């Protein structure tokens, strides 16, 4: 996982 | 967004 833009389960607008 | 599973910029772990 980690940081930036894309795809799965976290947080992010 | 906020937190939870989809697609954009952020964290995602």
């Amino acid at each position: 996982x980690x940081v930036x833009x894309x795809x799965x389960v976290x947080x992010f607008d």
